[PDB]
């Protein structure tokens, strides 16, 4: 029906309608024309020629470790660096922002509703032919078919860069103040309306929350003590609504920014530690400026947060993740001579790509003890049996799951996996190959170098039929990890250009707000510019156990 | 009391308190350094030395007539000229936005909360020992007393620069749609959460409103016709609310975007106006996309309308105002290789300063009549009564009043301009030579020296006593103009940089969005690039009249 329902023009390009059956292709500013804008120019056929391609890149930047070793102690060398990945990764993001699942257009509607997801492909239109545009069959395979076939985990995978459950753990803490689906209204909507790293998840999305968490003495959260440690304080005395199930101890029903971190334990353990460093930064304030009153202190403190945060992202978990040599750094004055917007707006693929659920165990082991889903999910309790400290040196300890690679997902939580799937139709993904194209990758050409083997590509093969229907997110757990990686290349390069705009499009990044004065001078700086998550766990943690994002 | 009272950090340096007595000034960027940022960089005093005040740049943007008549014609020295003016201006503008009302530091409340308009300067904090920091007297001047000696209309000034009525009722419905001060919460507050250029004064700023004022088919508007002419339809059949005095009847209770817009017919002339526009574009695009559906239609026809807007009041609103012979120019383009961030936030001074109620002449002549205030607001049956035609012939020939020199308030409006003073004071503003640092401009050293004259400088020395204690809003209308102009220094120097930035710093105004199939294609790209405001009247006003900003 729609005449663009085959995804005709190419290299972001846009498709508009020009009669029932006919189109155009608007090729402004891609580099190219012609019908579809396949035909480059020259200089574009000069930059084709001379770019390497992602797997080239990241080969270079996992060996060589001594000429990586030099680069890293030249500043000026590193920080050129560090600034090409900056930029040349968010060219690739729409900002300000178009689509999202009710838009293939932009409209006026698109770019203000804060309550949507974005995306950075145009959902498919409703009449055409198949869920893909014209490519497959009528309806795509059934998704409990592909969940058991090819991600359903048999034996357990270790992931071979050896992250461990501080990092998953920290993943899911960090992820969910950006991705909070809004069920009232649709997987594509949001309630994180600040559509980023504003640490909604420890003071609350609503002022109305915030007060609620508030001791307002010194700047400080509310928290209580139990056998002489801090943790956050309850529904009963806060009356900030979280999400528990009827039979929790009202003792036991802990309040937090975010309602679900109730839902484990290890959201539990990293609210605790960012409260505790929420109020140890309040002390610090406290004794440089005596003169300041609570309002001022509270959202010094929370400016503060949000730079530690992004500079531990960064610094350790991006570093943990990406697995290079290269020291990778946070410093927003890299951006300041660069053409750069300091906005951000979360996208839907961002969120579908996050899904990291194979990162999970099949227990969890936390001292002596090996929990079940069922023992550990929403109950806190084991929290307090045996402590942060004691969390911590299990949770550094414990591996985690490979994401890419197949079949790892635990039979636990199947039916998320299954949703993901389902979801993603229901919002009208794009294929892996238009998203591959999307992202200035190669498409694949067969399921067999998809996956790079051959059980599991054939039994995609008897589902799909054709590559070029191939979805998105089952292709993201499936993919062909890097050598020895937990990631294939389609979640480094789809995800790294939406990961750094959202923590580098922060305003606390911005010009005006990079300065000392901004964060109570430069003791209140200096916290942010040293932040790391070893000593996150030592200021907030008893006897600070050593920590890390991999396993020693 | 606040040891930051006294303002003590030039040149856009940053006051923090080190102590209940001391200060620190943060020079980060500024261009100086020392204790207040007072001593220059090397840098900085060749620039300081190579720099033209902005009374040299007017005259010479006014002069020199032939040689602006060569450069307007060369296309390539046009774009340069109009590009260093729109990046110029935006350096003087924090964005993203830092202060408010409330916040004299940088906090994620005054980033985040939307509600609030954002400050270009701190508000004196509440403990400092006088209104404006420590100088000055206890109090402000009583503003009856400063209203009526030096602002009040003895007799009508007319603009030296032929600004007519279609001029005044523009500028007063284009700015309502940004400014909508929300008096439930208070001054320093907004229910125009687009914080710019989204025309939500015809299409209502919530979805709610919008769809009740939509037809639903073909895009466009509901509208009903009287006497063979189109007008905005009832509230009695949209169910919009209006504010309306009681005693209107149903059938003149017109329903728009903006609430207020039915208090006088100058407003609702241009609601119609631009109602007619969109369901002219609305026809325009439903033959070029016959496959389209009236959502689609809608939401292009919003973008184009609002396309049309920033191109007319870039080259026909602003250009009236300059008074310069150069040719301004409505060109996203000329940004796309600059530092630029395409977001906007409106500034409460920038309410302030387009407080140009001195335009309003002391009747209203539409054809032969003359109707007083009384007569004139909230009596759409004039509108009517007259038609669209008589309207615009009438007020392009009615010449408005100057809004610099003093002395040129209407009375009917008196107790407008006395909140201005009252509400300027409770948002607790910095003073005018503050402002005027804040802005790159020399600190007028007397009375005189501001107003140019004698009289109206002795009163303001009997009240103010001090200069530097003169306030912001007063000294605008009572500022010495530009030779002929109808500004003063201060309101072109202060106002310029604030609205090219609501202006440039919208979304379609982005590369992603600055393309033809954003509009439709070439044809909708060209309505926006062919716009004037003679074309919008003469496409839809019956017998295309003749129509300018100024007298003829
Ligand atoms: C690997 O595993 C990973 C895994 C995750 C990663 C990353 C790396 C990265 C680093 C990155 O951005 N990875 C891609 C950029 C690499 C190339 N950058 S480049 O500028 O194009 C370039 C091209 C050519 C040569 C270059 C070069 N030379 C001189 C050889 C040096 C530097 C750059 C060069 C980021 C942010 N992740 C995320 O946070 C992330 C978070 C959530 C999700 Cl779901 C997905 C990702
Ligand atoms: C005058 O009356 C007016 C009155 C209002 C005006 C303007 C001019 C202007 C044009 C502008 O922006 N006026 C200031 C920029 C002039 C200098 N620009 S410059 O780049 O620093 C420069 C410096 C040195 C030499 C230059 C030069 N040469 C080669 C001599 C050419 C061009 C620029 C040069 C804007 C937008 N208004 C507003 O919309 C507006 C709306 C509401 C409010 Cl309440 C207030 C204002
Ligand atoms: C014991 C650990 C975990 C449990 C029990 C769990 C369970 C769930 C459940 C039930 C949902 C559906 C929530 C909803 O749709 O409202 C969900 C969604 C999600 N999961 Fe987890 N998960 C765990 C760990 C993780 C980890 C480690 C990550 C990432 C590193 C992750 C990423 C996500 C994301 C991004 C969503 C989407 C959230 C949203 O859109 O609001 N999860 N998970
Ligand atoms: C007959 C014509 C006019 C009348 C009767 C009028 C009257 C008023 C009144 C009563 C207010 C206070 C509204 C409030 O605070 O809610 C106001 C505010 C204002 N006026 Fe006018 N005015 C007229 C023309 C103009 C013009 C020509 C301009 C500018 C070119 C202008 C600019 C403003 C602005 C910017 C505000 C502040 C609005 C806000 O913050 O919500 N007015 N006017
Ligand atoms: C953002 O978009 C959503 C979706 O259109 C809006 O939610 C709808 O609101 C209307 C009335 O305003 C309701 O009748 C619908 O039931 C809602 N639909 C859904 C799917 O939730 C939402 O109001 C918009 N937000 C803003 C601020 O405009
Ligand atoms: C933006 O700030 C205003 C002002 O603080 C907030 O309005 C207050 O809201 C609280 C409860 O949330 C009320 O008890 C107060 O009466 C309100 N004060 C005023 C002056 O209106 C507003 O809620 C904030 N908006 C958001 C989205 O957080
Ligand atoms: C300057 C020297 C550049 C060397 C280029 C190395 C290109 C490596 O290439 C990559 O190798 C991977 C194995 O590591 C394979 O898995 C990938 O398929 C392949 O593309
Ligand atoms: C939920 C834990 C696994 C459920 C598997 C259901 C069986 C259907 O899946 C089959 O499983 C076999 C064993 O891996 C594979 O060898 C086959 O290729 C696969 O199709
Ligand atoms: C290259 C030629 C430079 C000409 C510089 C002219 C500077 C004019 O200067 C200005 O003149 C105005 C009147 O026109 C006065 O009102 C201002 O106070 C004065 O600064
Ligand atoms: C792309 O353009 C070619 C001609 O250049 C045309 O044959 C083809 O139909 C277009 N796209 C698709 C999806 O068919
Ligand atoms: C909760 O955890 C405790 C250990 O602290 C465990 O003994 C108990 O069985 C758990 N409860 C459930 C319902 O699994
Ligand atoms: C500015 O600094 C000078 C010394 O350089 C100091 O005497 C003065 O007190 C400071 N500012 C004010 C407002 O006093
Ligand atoms: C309203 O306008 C009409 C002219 O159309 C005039 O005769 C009438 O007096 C006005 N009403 C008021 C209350 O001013």
């Amino acid at each position: 029906a729609n005449p663009c329902c085959s995804n005709p023009c190419q290299n972001r390009g846009e498709c508009m309608s020009t009669g029932f059956d006919q189109y155009k292709c608007d090729c402004t500013r891609t580099g190219f024309y012609g019908e579809n804008c396949t035909t480059p120019e020259f200089l574009t056929r000069i930059k084709l020629l001379l770019k390497p391609t992602p797997n080239t890149v990241h080969y270079i930047l996992t060996h060589f470790k001594g000429v990586w070793n030099i680069v890293n102690n030249i500043p000026f060398l590193r920080s050129l660096i560090m600034k090409y990945v900056l930029t040349s990764r968010s060219y690739l993001i729409d900002s300000p922002p178009t689509y999202n699942v009710h838009y293939g257009y932009k409209s006026w509607e698109a770019f203000s509703n804060l309550s949507y997801y974005t995306r950075a492909l145009p959902p498919v239109a409703d009449d055409c032919p198949t869920p893909m545009g014209v490519k497959g069959n009528k309806e795509l395979p059934d998704s409990k078919e592909v969940l058991e076939k090819v991600l359903l985990r048999r034996e357990f995978i270790p992931d071979p860069q050896g992250s461990n459950m501080m990092f998953a753990f920290f993943a899911q803490h960090f992820t969910h103040q950006f991705f909070k689906t809004d069920h009232k209204r649709g997987p594509g909507f949001t309630r994180g309306l600040g559509h980023g790293v504003d640490l909604n998840h420890i003071y609350g999305e609503t002022l109305d929350r915030q007060h609620k968490l508030r001791l307002f003495k010194d700047g400080k959260l509310k928290y209580q003590v139990i056998g002489g440690e801090v943790y956050p304080p309850t529904v009963k005395d806060t009356q900030v609504e979280m999400i528990y199930p009827p039979h929790i101890p009202e003792n036991l029903q802990f309040a937090v920014g975010q309602e679900v971190f109730g839902l484990v334990p290890g959201l539990m353990m990293y609210a605790t530690i960012w409260l505790r460093e929420h109020n140890r930064v309040c002390d610090i304030l406290k004794q440089e400026h005596p003169e300041w009153g609570d309002e001022q202190l509270f959202q010094t403190s929370r400016l503060i947060l949000i730079g530690e945060t992004i500079k531990i992202v960064i610094e350790d978990y991006v570093q943990h993740l990406s697995g290079y040599h290269f020291k990778l750094k946070f410093d927003p004055e890299l951006l300041f001579n660069q053409q750069f917007q300091y906005q951000n707006r979360i996208a839907s693929e961002f969120n579908t790509l996050y899904h990291w659920h194979p990162l999970l165990p099949d227990t969890f082991n936390i001292e002596d003890q090996e929990y079940s889903f069922k023992q550990f999910l929403y109950n806190n309790s084991i929290l307090l049996e045996h402590g942060l400290t004691q969390f911590v040196e299990s949770f550094t300890r414990q591996i985690a799951g490979r994401v890419a690679g197949g079949r790892n997902v635990p039979i636990a939580v199947q039916a998320v996996a299954k949703a993901s799937i389902d979801q993603s139709r229901e919002m009208k993904y794009q294929s892996l190959n238009e998203y591959r194209k999307r992202f200035s990758l190669k498409p694949y050409t067969s399921f067999e170098e998809l996956t790079g083997e051959k059980e599991m590509a054939a039994e995609l093969k008897a589902l799909y039929s054709d590559i070029d229907v191939m979805e998105l997110y089952p292709a993201l757990l499936v993919e062909k990890p890097r050598p020895d990686a937990i990631f294939g290349e389609t979640m480094v390069e789809l995800g790294a250009p939406f990961s750094l705009k959202g923590l580098m499009g922060n305003p606390i990044c911005s010009p005006q707000y990079w300065k000392p004065s901004t964060f109570g001078g430069e003791v209140g700086f200096k916290i942010i510019n040293t932040a790391s998550i070893q000593s996150l766990i030592c200021n907030n943690v008893k006897g600070c156990p050593f920590t890390s994002f991999n396993v020693q």
